[PDB]
């Protein structure tokens, strides 16, 4: 929580984001916007400001992995942390995810002390 990190928390599920987020707000994370697929995440991002994405992979509109690519190919953002979030109704395209770089992955619903454990690995793998 002495960490300044404004984090975009993307899931097409309403309910999901509010539980995200609010997991953050436990850890001390207080700057916390939404977005409910990749191109509302497009807008939020491009206002600038933005330190850590978790993304749901799953959306309409636009997917995980596509934000994920794209995020990597911009030249401001490209080094942008990205959590990906899937759901156990379906194991996801793990090796298309890691050939773009996702930071890590993590599998809803989850509690804060599993979110903090997974920021924490990617704080200390990435030096943030
Ligand atoms: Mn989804």
């Amino acid at each position: 929580a002495d960490k300044e990190l404004k984090f975009l928390v993307v899931d097409d599920f309403s309910t999901m984001r509010r539980i995200v987020r609010n997991l953050l707000k436990e850890l001390g994370f207080n700057n916390v916007e939404e977005a409910e697929d990749g191109v509302d995440a497009l807008n939020k991002l491009q206002a600038g400001g933005y330190g850590f994405v978790i993304s749901d992979w799953d959306m309409p509109n636009m997917d995980g992995l596509e934000l994920l690519k794209t995020i990597r190919a911009d030249g401001a953002m490209s080094a942008l942390p990205v959590l990906m979030v899937t759901a156990k109704a379906k194991k996801e395209n793990i090796i298309a995810a890691a050939q773009a770089g996702a930071s890590g992955y993590v599998v809803k619903p989850f509690t804060a002390a599993t979110l903090e454990e997974k920021l924490n690995k990617i704080f200390e793998k990435l030096g943030m």
